[PDB]
């Protein structure tokens, strides 16, 4: 799979992308890594954000499917034409294949100025496959319809300009450290998993199980902040606030209202906690536990046009649609998301930043009592 | 207050805004009315979506600030560079004005491809106004610096191509009908205030009082949708939802994933409810209550690039900032703002969209106990 790392592209903030070619003959696109969604989506016409774009006309392999589809957001959006056509990954398995495709052909702050995306890649299940489950995901027909394996990893790094590894097919031994441990996946709409314990240094926020997956976890490529439900964050908050209490900042900092800044090799890593979410075990009453710094929590804003200081931003926020697992997460660990058997694995990540003092971890076993009873229904 | 009638133009969805003129000689530009934040800032580069821009080198009266401003969100943005400058209201107030101006200088998802407004009015207080509430906000200074009464009010009626009132001054009657009832202004930070009981229909969802303000209400001219918790949108929708069991619908359309149809001069008004919220009244003890129909919450989508029926969007929706009151509240009444007595006054607006059954109310006086206890803190 050599072949396969190093494959992701992106920008700080703006995403994890890889390049694929769509159609006969091969239109290459680069495209927009997602554990979030479902659809395989592709700019058919020239948005002026756009570097490239589907020209379904060059294509003998294409084939209308004679249907919409409109993919709100809150509030973004986009809206397109579902046809098929013939798909292929460049530095990724040596498969073509045919799978659908939503030409997007209008959309609201979906596609970002500056970005080198001009698509989407939806990795999560049909259930949540807009505009309704019969549309059969890229990956679901990509094992469909060859013999690579029902797997995917993720080792996403960021660094300004970010990388990484979307290996399709299985795991390569070389993205990690340590063992891999495993939370099974709850139940296959987006990657759903539940966290069955949260402390802030050690001491945990106490919180009752249920909070911490109200009403969903999930694993996203596609987000890039830790997101923690309202009264989570709430909780989590305090704790990151009292923890943090060598120095004070401004209210609206922790709500994402606004930077904190200090100057070039003079910023307080230590000050600030590390975090673990205990994610549920493969076994009955068995946990492990994941352990981000803050590095991962504390990402640089890059070109701030009023701005020469360090000002990092709180990648920690709230939600309603529950804890979102996003690239502060990820980009910590090795991701493996096994289909073939409903579970995603955590490994320690072989280029998660890391200093001399602390690291990130992948833990266990652990003992915890009604893990099961930490879903919501 | 005629001359000030009607002087609020917009789009669907896109938001309400005013002409006014910035600089000596005047430049005039569209600005947005928003009660939901505390800065006036104009774009002042050539943006592509922009139709004009703040051209500071023409104005003999500008005055450069030498300073930054960092204003994000989830996620859009803008930032900009302090100045002032004489700002005017042609119809409005006849004073003109020395008030600050953030000239946007960058911005991510803020501007909308396809309006005609090139910035916004925040018309709420200091306290949240962005770098911090050293920054006077406008309205601050319309009143410091003329006889102008500390007060406006808001007519937004929408009908595609909206319209309204922003009188500045005072209050018009021939704008509405019945009497005004006024809830207090919490705190002089946004236009909070306390919603003591929600019903739907009429039962209501006997929720703890504490989570209809959880953690903030307030009411939002830059808000489109009604915004409730998640605790309580979870309620409200449980009961819309049973309400409305003449029929089904997909989940994903509750959650604002869909649109949902029917043919021309085809909809059921009448199988989905009215919402009332009651809100903490003048006087100990005492309250009163709005209430809305569903052509309030229920609102067409457009032009849709694969739609030819009646598609409607589902305008109530989930949050963690608290409850907001936006357009959809707002455009069944005439709603003052009456900051000299740090209170909201609402009344039965004149151009709300009635049908011959039901229609909007304002009524009261209602008896409830513990409303001071509805409040977080
Ligand atoms: N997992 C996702 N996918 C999306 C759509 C793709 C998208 C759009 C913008 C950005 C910015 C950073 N990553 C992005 C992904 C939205 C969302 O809410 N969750
Ligand atoms: N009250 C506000 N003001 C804003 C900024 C202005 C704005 C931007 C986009 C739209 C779309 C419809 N109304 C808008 C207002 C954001 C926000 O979250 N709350």
């Amino acid at each position: 799979f050599v072949e396969m790392v190093d494959n992701l592209r992106g920008k700080s903030g703006q995403g994890y992308y890889v390049e694929m070619t769509v159609g006969s003959p091969p239109q290459t696109l680069n495209i927009l890594v997602d554990t979030g969604s479902s659809n395989f989506a592709v700019g058919a016409a020239p948005h002026p954000f756009l570097h490239r774009y589907y020209q379904r006309q060059l294509s003998s392999t294409y084939r209308d499917l004679r249907k919409g589809v409109y993919v709100p957001y809150t509030q973004g959006k986009w809206e397109g034409e579902l046809g098929t056509d013939l798909v292929s990954i460049p530095h990724g398995p040596n498969v073509t294949v045919r799978a659908n495709i939503a030409a997007i052909t209008e959309s609201d702050k979906f596609f970002i100025n500056g970005s080198n995306w001009e698509g989407i890649l939806g990795l999560a299940y049909a259930e949540i496959a807009r505009p309704d489950d019969s549309l059969e995901p890229f990956f679901d027909s990509l094992v469909k319809q060859t013999h690579v394996p029902n797997l995917f990893s993720l080792q996403l790094c960021g660094a300004a300009s970010v990388g990484g590894s979307m290996i399709i097919g299985g795991i390569d031994h070389s993205l990690y450290t340590g063992s891999l441990w495993y939370t099974p996946i709850r139940r296959e709409w987006y990657y759903e998993v539940i966290i069955v314990r949260v402390e802030i240094n050690g001491q945990d926020l106490k919180m009752d199980c249920k909070e911490y997956n109200y009403d969903k976890s999930i694993v996203d490529s596609g987000t890039t902040n830790l997101r923690l439900p309202k009264k989570v964050f709430e909780a989590a908050v305090k704790s990151i606030k009292a923890a943090s209490s060598t120095e004070k900042f401004p209210d609206g900092f922790w709500l994402g209202e606004q930077l904190v800044c200090w100057q070039a090799g003079t910023t307080p890593w230590n000050i600030f906690p590390v975090i673990s979410l205990y994610l549920m075990g493969e076994v009955t009453n068995q946990s492990f536990r994941i352990t981000i710094l803050p590095q991962q929590y504390l990402r640089p804003v890059e070109d701030v046009a009023t701005s020469q200081d360090d000002c990092y931003k709180f990648a920690i926020s709230q939600s309603s649609t529950g804890t979102v697992m996003g690239a502060v997460i990820m980009e910590g660990f090795y991701v493996v998301f096994d289909r073939a058997r409903k579970r995603i694995g955590f490994a320690v990540s072989a280029c998660h930043v890391h200093d001399e003092f602390r690291t990130a971890a992948v833990e266990g076993p652990f003992v915890t009592l009604d893990m099961e009873d930490c879903g919501y229904n």
